[PDB]
């Protein structure tokens, strides 16, 4: 008979010995965040469908408006009617409610404050003194259990811990000056170094973002997207599950930072800022890096968002996992064949970046992310076709052969989504048991 | 979904009222009224109730307790429970988000960062492309589930349950002075295009036909520790879930071409709205009891002119079960819950007279909160419909505290949305 799926058993089967899995050489240096395709001047501007060059997201807005007017849910994808096209973009737009400028990247601004002191919740609770009282627990084992429990309350579907590898922290952040209001933020972005110094608490000066040398650990969360909606990529409902999960990421960061602070430690939130989430996720054991560039997890494949919190709280690092992703990506190449911009390489991994958007000096599949971003104005969304077609995004990829777990090699419209299955936060009760957690799962 | 169809009743508010019913001023609640707001701490110092409760939390942590006369495993465990409680409230203002059109509860989306970022698309300025209440009901309920509701229902807006006057603050008062500068402000209905606040009035349009009610499920293991700290923590986390639900859903409704008023614990009486929208039935303890969660579920609501199909009220025997049960009343640590029958006359200023209900003494309830250092919840914990702290911390958990053993019960297809 079919063995009842056991996600915890799967993770124990593929656990590695300690050690960062990312292979590097001497040319590796920390990466300036301005180099990402979203921010770099070489890629930030894209033509709209009339050929006008604009910031990428404004050209993409022009295409969303055109599609609604034409009763479309995506590029050359007719909707049931104009009302349905409108509803998908209303859902997408609303999903972003708790996110600043598509990613919350500015450190120590808006939702991403590096201290809790000014938050309305901290002020309300100040008479209890939780953020001022020294820690009552310093045992990393108990702290790992407490913080992971808090993380699940805070909306993480996956959580892991790693020692902080500074190679993946941006050398300089993209941010705005402290006196600039929101309405001018996109006009006034600047660079600001992220440095490590012998200081007691995370602190920002006029010149630097200063992370203390005691900032030992990073906690990485996986926030699961909805499979039915992502499978509509590159159309509007894939944009909506993306958007809602960015607001879930924000809530997670603030909730968890506040818990850590109220435990007597400091905590730095980040969402899409501060450093490279995929690298942290691999080092924390959530999954393995893939050909498309994303972290593939056993539970969700790549159909999961990442965020992370940095802290001096003593914790037990998790072990990395190797469930064969590298070898499957070597022979699969489905994302590369289906990518509408041919951004994903069909070749082998190298240490040499394809362009300024890649960090050289680490062995990885080198993709052209300017080509990726170029398809977003064309399609009026955030694509996601690579995630949608990845075999690991399918549910029930795992089978048991009587001895051990293995991957099933055989695996290698929008009206119906609106009328079909949904549940709280887009989670799927057919698979939600996979992320149940007991103390045995949280700390060893 | 089969159970809910089996117990659907014919249309009509199931709350029985008489000719004495008047709308209720929010300042009368035990949290805000001057006769109940102040309570002594354990040293005998009279303070605002929540500050006296803070003193008890501090005392408990120092003494290694998770609750009144409940020893923790150690001081570290005691500290962790209160840290989790305090963190849970991150997205909530002054225990409930009650001030309308302040902080997270804005009545227009125009000034929000998300609306400003999306302004070039014009979704909030474009007339609706859908006016069909059937299609709108399916769209908005799908959105409500994305926004974190475990249950969602629609009712026509009964103004009897809208507060006659809200508790709020002046618009330009900063957060740090909010608690000391609370004021009362009328909520009125007028022929105006959009919800609007003047110096004198909170104005809801006469076109505000409907209320969308969400149920936000709490964690059963944690609530079972009532009145101790982990019950407080699931309470707190769900208040922040409520706030995010209201903002997400209001934005979706605005981007569909309609207006939307968030509320959380403000604007009107959630239990009455939830009963009229079919989420559950009112109970002896005073809560809406649902089939899926019993009373172990939080409520929020959004008011809108979006055309919608109202849901049917449900009757699965709660009234007859409460008539003979009395378990919450016997376990209540403050004897706040009556063992008598339902009447139309409130016991004190804190109750709204003129509706048939079990009349409870809610100042007695609030008095227990500084003594126990929490938000109690024993009545919810012991209710048959709802079915140590080290074991909770070491035990089962899942995303947002939801339980995969029961999560299938809230799956939704179009069939059950409209
Ligand atoms: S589609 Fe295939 S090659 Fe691409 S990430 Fe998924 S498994 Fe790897
Ligand atoms: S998001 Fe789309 S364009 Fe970008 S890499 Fe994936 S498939 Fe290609
Ligand atoms: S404990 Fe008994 S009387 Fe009280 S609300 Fe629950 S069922 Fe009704
Ligand atoms: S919360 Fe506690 S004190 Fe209040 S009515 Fe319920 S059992 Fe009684």
């Amino acid at each position: 008979a079919e063995k009842e799926k056991n996600a915890a058993e799967i993770r124990q089967q593929f656990a590695m010995t300690a050690g960062s899995p990312i292979i590097v050489n001497d040319k590796l240096e920390r990466y300036a965040e301005v180099r990402t395709a979203f921010t770099h001047p070489t890629s930030f501007f894209k033509p709209n469908y009339k050929g006008e060059v604009k910031p990428w997201f404004l050209s993409a807005y022009d295409e969303k408006v055109r599609q609604i007017e034409n009763g479309e849910n995506g590029p050359k994808m007719k909707a049931k009617n104009v009302g349905e096209a409108r509803a998908g973009r209303a859902l997408e737009a609303a999903g972003w409610t708790l996110d600043i400028n598509y990613g919350n990247i500015y450190p120590n601004r808006f939702f991403m404050l590096w201290s809790g002191e000014t938050m309305t919740n901290t002020q309300l609770w100040a008479p209890v003194g939780l953020d001022r009282r020294p820690p009552d627990t310093t045992d990393p084992v108990e702290l790992t259990n407490y913080v992971k429990f808090a993380a699940r309350m805070a909306g993480a579907d996956l959580v892991g811990v790693a020692r902080l590898n500074r190679n993946w922290v941006y050398s300089e952040a993209v941010t705005i000056p402290a006196d600039v209001p929101y309405e001018q933020s996109l006009h006034k972005e600047i660079e600001k170094p992220i440095v490590f110094k012998d200081v007691p608490l995370p602190i920002e000066t006029d010149d630097e973002l200063i992370i203390p040398n005691t900032c030992e650990n990073v906690i990485v969360a996986g926030i699961a997207m909805n499979r039915e909606m992502m499978q509509t990529a590159p159309n509007s409902m894939a944009c909506a599950t993306t958007a809602f999960c960015y607001s879930r990421m924000c809530m997670f960061d603030m909730w968890l930072c506040q818990f850590i602070r109220y435990m007597g430690y400091y905590a730095i939130p980040s969402c899409n800022g501060v450093g490279q989430s995929v690298a942290f996720a691999v080092e924390a054991g959530l999954g393995q890096a893939s050909r498309m560039g994303a972290c593939i997890t056993p539970e969700f494949g790549p159909n999961v968002r990442l965020t992370k919190v940095f802290t001096n709280m003593p914790l037990v690092p998790d072990k990395p996992i190797d469930f064969g992703v590298t070898e499957f990506c070597e022979t699969c190449k489905k994302c590369a064949r289906e990518c509408p911009s041919k951004a994903i390489t069909e070749g082998p991994r190298t240490f040499e970046g394809r362009s300024i958007h890649n960090q050289s000096g680490k062995l990885q599949w080198q993709n052209d992310y300017n080509k990726c971003l170029g398809y977003w104005p064309e399609s009026g969304g955030y694509c996601g076709v690579c995630v949608a077609v990845c075999p690991f995004t399918k549910g029930n990829i795992w089978i048991h052969d009587g001895v051990e777990w293995l991957i099933d090699n055989t695996r290698f419209n929008i009206t119906e989504v609106w009328d079909g299955k949904i549940n709280t936060y887009g989670l799927d009760a057919d698979h939600f048991r996979d992320t149940v957690s007991f103390r045995k799962d949280r700390v060893k």
